[PDB]
């Protein structure tokens, strides 16, 4: 029975093995939609040579590569299986990968969805929260893919373009949260300090009216409402590339200055992640929680668990599709205003693309 309804899953994606970190890099450093650099053409691939080697070697502590393919992978197998028995109508669906800087790219994705005569196109970002910088970026890639061949699509699009108070997500941190609480010496528990970490993002993204923030600290208040403020918490930042200035505070210094303190228990939350990656497994579980919390004297710090393949996510996806569906909506509401000093000519195109289609 052919595919009927094919829901694209962006996310960043991530180097399978040491060998794929010098092309990925370079790929990510040249995305202006990512971040600015000045002369970006020749400096990316300065950049990309000279961070190459570290990276391939936190890679090497991490398993040899990221696993962000396979988990995206359980979690749309999850999804499609929760989705062809909620919405029969949109006969089977089908999942696609478009990771932005790693194969299979966004524009691969895209060919393979024209190529199975799909009907309905769903662009699903896999980032909750909504930053110019990651969907919006991913985002860019669909329009400008079409835009370039000059060709129209053959199937009906729309998007999924964030999530950040969706509540199955919202009960999957807080579930996770629960678990590594009860993982603390008990007479330390309610001393514990939640550490919701997002990925920080340049002040020159943020100052330009980036819905990240915004969106993030959202996340964080419905989970913390959730848990009924059974601990102190915190929104910090994590990393932070390159000299120039990024929202802070950064999670290294909170987590160092948390312990210099008095407060030694912490937990953390991969709050803006869906799964685990380098971010996760090498940057909070061995750079942090063993290299900074052993020098500072740490009593207990642990990490909740990702998203990864909880049932409860796939569940989410699901859930977040259906509800798309029967709604018949292009787009969130949001998308349709841009930064109110956005100065790429892009993003126009882009949400025009969306709230343009037809059906
Ligand atoms: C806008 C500024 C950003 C820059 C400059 C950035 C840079 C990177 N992001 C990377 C990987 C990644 N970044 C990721 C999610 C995000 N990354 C984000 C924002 C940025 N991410 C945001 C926001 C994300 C979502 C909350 C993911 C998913 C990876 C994948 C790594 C892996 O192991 O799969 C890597 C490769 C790792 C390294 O340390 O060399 C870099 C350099
Ligand atoms: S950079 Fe945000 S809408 Fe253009």
């Amino acid at each position: 029975r052919k595919p009927k309804t094919g829901i694209l899953m962006l996310n960043m994606g991530g180097p399978e093995t040491l060998g794929d970190v010098h092309d990925f890099l370079l790929r990510l450093f040249l995305d202006r939609d990512l971040m600015t650099l000045p002369i970006q053409n020749k400096l990316a691939p300065f950049i990309a040579k000279r961070r190459t080697p570290k990276i391939q070697e936190q890679y090497r502590r991490i398993g040899g590569g990221s696993p962000i393919k396979i988990w995206t992978s359980k979690q749309g197998e999850g999804m499609v299986k929760l989705l062809d028995e909620l919405s029969p109508n949109t006969a089977p669906h089908k999942y696609y990968i478009g990771f932005r800087y790693v194969h299979p790219l966004t524009e691969e994705a895209i060919e393979e969805m024209e190529r199975d005569g799909l009907e309905r196109a769903i662009a699903f970002t896999q980032y909750p929260q909504y930053s110019c910088s990651t969907t919006g970026s991913s985002l860019n890639a669909i329009y400008r893919y079409y835009n370039q061949v000059g060709r129209k699509p053959t199937m009906k699009w729309s998007t999924i373009d964030r999530w950040p108070t969706h509540h199955l997500l919202i009960q999957c941190f807080a579930d996770h949260i629960l678990k590594e609480l009860d993982h603390f010496p008990l007479e330390k528990r309610s001393e514990v300090v939640i550490l919701f970490s997002a990925h920080s993002l340049p002040m020159s993204v943020v100052n330009r009216g980036d819905p990240y923030p915004q969106e993030v600290s959202a996340t964080v208040q419905k989970v913390m409402e959730r848990l009924e403020y059974c601990n102190p918490y915190r929104l910090v930042w994590q990393s932070k590339v390159g000299p120039m200035p990024w929202l802070g505070p950064q999670t290294d210094e909170s987590i160092k200055g948390l312990c210099e303190r008095g407060r030694k228990n912490i937990l953390l939350v991969p709050i803006a992640f869906t799964s685990d990656h380098i971010k996760t497994l090498y940057e909070l579980d061995i750079e942090y929680s063993q290299v900074l919390a052993k020098e500072c004297g740490v009593e207990n710090i642990r990490r909740a668990e990702s998203l990864n393949g909880n049932p409860l996510f796939s569940k989410a996806l699901a859930d977040l599709v259906h509800s798309h569906i029967q709604s018949n909506e292009l787009c969130s509401k949001q998308l349709t205003l841009s930064c109110p000093l956005c100065v790429n000519p892009v993003c126009r195109e882009t949400k025009s693309f969306f709230t343009s289609q037809q059906l």
